[PDB]
């Protein structure tokens, strides 16, 4: 322990130790989402954003990794299924149509989930970046703990242990910044909770009662990063130094409109490539975007801006790629 | 005329039927005890396989026109019927949970055979009553969003406000024994007909809106849809005014325990009794298999229906149960 940014707790709750943060939010009702991307008749969306059928549906076998490499599947938004070092773990699972506490108001995904809970292979762990309704889905937790359970190791930030138990999960681990743990079975892999510049909120006045963050999974064979939700911040340089080089990093590239406002909690594609450089990863996956309209940008804009920023930094789509809904990708290491 | 209409108690709608008795006491702490226990995904694939509808692989097989009659079961009471230049949906529920909340309520154990975007052009939807497993807010939004005036909403008395607040302009409030039609081709008639059930969505809105059943009289085929009901008269009356019918969709589920349910939910024997009363050639067996709204085994209703069919001198052909997503072309 020499020079890591730690928490990061004001009076009772946690602010971001990062300097760029400014405290002023006015939340989500009808206001900035509105319709400035204008998703048209679904056939348009099928052409632009085709939802694929994941490999583990047609071929339920083959869903391991056979050590060596690293397989990844994008299940919309921040839902990512990662297979490595004899483990298959999900990240920020959202399978409901609506990311909201109500059934009558809230952002409803314009792209259906590539698969269902019953159809996915045996999960060994779930990673929760923060507690927002588009990353933490009550019904999804219910489904996973109904099919899985005790066998499902939930890795959550500080403050969500109570919530997880109230949902009905027994194998739950609260982690603080730079804290680590593992799956009981496979001790060779370590799951570390690492900083991020975001916030937490589900109800009134519980703002930041629970922590946010990012996850670093250190296997013997593969190293993986998952940013979650964040604006640009110096803690990703710290992550790239302490850990790294990583094999895959999942970086949000969406919901970066009113930068003047979002920039403190949401990178844009330029800042996303900035993250990719910071974390010292070999490859990066474009998560967020494409699933929910959580900001004002055109729903196809973030990939275009990502390619522009990639060219800016002298990189190619190979280094930082965007998948289709349900598409998979295998990556074998040196 | 003999037609038994009704009614208007000193405040809400009665059933006016003799058998009605006090039997409500909402199911939030009532028979929650789930003793049918659907589980074991292996059990669900074998027991209740969800089929993939024809209009998925061949969306153009919209059928209809052919003088006959096609039906597709999309779980619970959600049924798509195509005949006599019409494709109309009935009691559409596509959400997982039939509840006003996202945290409590009956979550279907058999997911919907298809989604809203995948179905062919629907010309009409029929709403039997306002319960959360027959009237689904999100489904209504979806259809009036993909569709608009291109949707004939037929609702009981008291539901016009709800539908307009949802955003539908093509809505018709009916009192049972009243008729109407779809603008384009008026040759087909939609009639709201009696039934023995109740209505409730919130606190103190008990029976503010009517329940009932639907009779669709085309030039070529006549079709009945019961909706939700316990056994009561007027099914003979329905068989009298119109009929003989070609198809009837009769609920066969959510009947146990009997002492509580008999007055608003038929059992399969009473379903066969309805089949006889209404004068239909064939029957489709709706409700059941999708949501657990009672204590009976989730597989029991088909067995009890076949037992009652043998009982009443009828064959499985006369009263058939489809699989989830299966279709059937009842011609002639
Ligand atoms: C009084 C009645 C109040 C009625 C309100 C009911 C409708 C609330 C709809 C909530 C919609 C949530 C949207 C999904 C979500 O979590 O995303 C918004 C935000 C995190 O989104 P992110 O991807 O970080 O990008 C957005 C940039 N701001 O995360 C958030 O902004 C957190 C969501 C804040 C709203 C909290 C919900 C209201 C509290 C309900 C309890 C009231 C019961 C009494
Ligand atoms: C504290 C405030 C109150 C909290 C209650 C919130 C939880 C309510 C859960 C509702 C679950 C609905 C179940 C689905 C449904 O409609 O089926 C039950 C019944 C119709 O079922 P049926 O097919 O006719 O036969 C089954 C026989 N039980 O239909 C019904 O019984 C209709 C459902 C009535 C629910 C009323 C809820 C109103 C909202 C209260 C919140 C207001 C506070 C502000
Ligand atoms: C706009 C209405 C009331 C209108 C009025 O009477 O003026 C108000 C009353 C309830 C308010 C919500 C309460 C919960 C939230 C509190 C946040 O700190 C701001 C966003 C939310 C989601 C609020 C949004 C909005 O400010 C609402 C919906
Ligand atoms: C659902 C009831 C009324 C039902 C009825 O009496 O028929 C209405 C009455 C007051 C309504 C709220 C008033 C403040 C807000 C107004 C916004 O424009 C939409 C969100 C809110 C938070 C509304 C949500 C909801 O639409 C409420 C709670
Ligand atoms: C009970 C009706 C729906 C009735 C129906 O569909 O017939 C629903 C519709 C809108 C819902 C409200 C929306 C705003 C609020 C959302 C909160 O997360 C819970 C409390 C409130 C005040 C909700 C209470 C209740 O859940 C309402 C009023
Ligand atoms: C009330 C139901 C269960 C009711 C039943 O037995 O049918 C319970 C089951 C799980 C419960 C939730 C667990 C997670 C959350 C814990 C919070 O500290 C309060 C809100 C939430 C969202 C809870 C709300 C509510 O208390 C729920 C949904
Ligand atoms: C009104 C009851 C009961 C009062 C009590 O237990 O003393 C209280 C108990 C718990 C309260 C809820 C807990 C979860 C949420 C906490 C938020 O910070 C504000 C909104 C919510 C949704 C609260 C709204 C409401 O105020 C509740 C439901
Ligand atoms: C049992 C609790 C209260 C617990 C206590 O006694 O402290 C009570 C409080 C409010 C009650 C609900 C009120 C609305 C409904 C009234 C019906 O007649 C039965 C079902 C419902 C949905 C009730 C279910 C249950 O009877 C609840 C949830
Ligand atoms: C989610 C809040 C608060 C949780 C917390 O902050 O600790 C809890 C506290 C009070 C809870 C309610 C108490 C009465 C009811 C009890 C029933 O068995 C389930 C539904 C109801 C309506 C409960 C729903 C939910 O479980 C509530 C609203
Ligand atoms: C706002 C939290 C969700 C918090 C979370 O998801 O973490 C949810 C969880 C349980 C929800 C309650 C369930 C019972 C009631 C359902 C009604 O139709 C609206 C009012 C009540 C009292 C609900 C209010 C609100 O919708 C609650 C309290
Ligand atoms: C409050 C939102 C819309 C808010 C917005 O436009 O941003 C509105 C939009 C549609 C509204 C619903 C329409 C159908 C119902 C009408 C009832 O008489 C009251 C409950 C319901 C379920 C309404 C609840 C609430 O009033 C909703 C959900
Ligand atoms: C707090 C407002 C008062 C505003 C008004 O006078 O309209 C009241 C009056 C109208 C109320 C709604 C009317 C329809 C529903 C009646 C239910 O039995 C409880 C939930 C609902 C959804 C109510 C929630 C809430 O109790 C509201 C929104
Ligand atoms: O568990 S799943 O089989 O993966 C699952 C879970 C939910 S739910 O989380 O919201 O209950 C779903 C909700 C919808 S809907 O359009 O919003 O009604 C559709 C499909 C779903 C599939
Ligand atoms: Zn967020
Ligand atoms: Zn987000
Ligand atoms: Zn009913
Ligand atoms: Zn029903």
């Amino acid at each position: 322990k020499s020079k890591k940014g730690k928490d990061g707790r004001f009076v009772n709750p946690w602010p971001t130790w990062k300097n760029p943060s400014i405290p002023n939010v006015l939340r989500w009702l009808i206001m900035e989402k509105d319709h400035s991307s204008v998703p048209s008749s679904k056939e348009e969306l099928d052409k632009e954003l085709p939802v694929l059928k994941p490999y583990f549906i047609t071929n339920p076998e083959e869903a391991g990794v056979r050590e060596a490499g690293l397989r990844v599947t994008w299940l919309g938004h921040a839902t990512v299924m990662v297979e490595m070092d004899e483990l298959i773990f999900l990240t920020d699972p959202i399978f409901s149509s609506r990311a909201s506490p109500s059934q009558y108001m809230g952002p409803k995904r314009f792209r259906r989930s590539p698969c269902t809970i019953s159809e996915l292979p045996p999960i060994d762990a779930v990673l929760i970046s923060h507690n927002h309704y588009d990353h933490l889905d009550y019904n999804s937790v219910i489904a996973l703990n109904e099919r899985f359970g005790n066998e499902l190791r939930w890795f959550v930030p500080l403050g969500l242990l109570d919530w997880m138990q109230k949902c009905g999960c027994e194998n739950v681990i609260e982690l603080d910044w730079w804290e680590e743990n593992c799956v009981p079975g496979h001790d060779k892999v370590t799951f570390v909770f690492t900083p991020s510049q975001h916030w937490c909120k589900r109800t009134l006045m519980d703002d930041n009662k629970v922590l946010w963050g990012s996850w670093s999974v250190l296997g013997p064979w593969n190293r993986f990063f998952f940013a979650g939700d964040t604006g640009y911040c110096p803690a990703f340089e710290e992550i790239g130094k302490r850990f790294g080089p990583f094999d895959l990093a999942a970086i949000p590239i969406g919901a970066y409109e009113p930068r003047w406002f979002m920039k403190y909690q949401h990178v844009d594609p330029e800042e996303a490539v900035r993250i990719h450089t910071d974390v010292q990863t070999k490859k990066s996956m474009a998560i967020h975007w494409g699933t929910f309209a959580l900001a004002n940008e055109h729903y196809l804009e973030p990939p275009v801006k990502l390619n522009e920023a990639l060219e800016r930094y002298g990189l190619n789509a190979e280094d930082f790629f965007v998948l289709k809904h349900g598409e998979s990708r295998y990556l074998n290491n040196d």
